């Protein structure tokens, strides 16, 4: 189980979008199985994976879910601040042609 | 066993040089364990991993070892032709200051 995560961790790291989609799904499967601390890590990495796929909605959903339980996790705060920059630049680009 | 390779396959794919070094080592461990066909695949991927680490010597050692048994594997031939281009450009760059 602690190695089924390492696989998904490497997968959510990969340069190929398909390895990333596979990495999330393995993390979504490992999520109810997990412990308190394990779920906090899995959720963080699900936000990382969803962000690397421009799925910024779902990525913000996780990182805020974690930030409600851990308001002072600075790495979660930094990941939420990176999701906000991508979304506001993306929203600017969308409406550039009016 | 057929999943200990998938891990190392994803690892030898990664953007991080340390995940790659780990991926090779897992493939070097899986190499005697393997079957005929499995060893041919592992060796191919060891050449891929060693090439992505600029270890072009070791990468050529594998891809030629495979090419001796499989002279017509075109993917092994293409990987050996990519290792030759990297080495000849690298050798040109080394001696640019004379």
């Amino acid at each position: 189980k602690s190695e089924q995560f390492e696989y998904a961790w490497c997968l959510v790291r990969s340069k190929y979008n398909d390895d990333i989609r596979k990495g999330i799904v393995l993390l979504e499967e490992l999520l109810p199985k997990g412990s308190k601390e394990e779920q906090r890590d899995y959720v963080f990495y699900l936000a990382v994976g969803n962000y690397r796929l421009k799925e910024y909605e779902k990525a913000l959903k996780y990182v805020r879910g974690l930030l409600q339980t851990e308001p002072q996790n600075n790495q979660a705060k930094e990941l939420e601040r990176l999701i906000d920059k991508a979304m506001k630049k993306d929203g600017l680009l969308e409406v550039l042609f009016q």
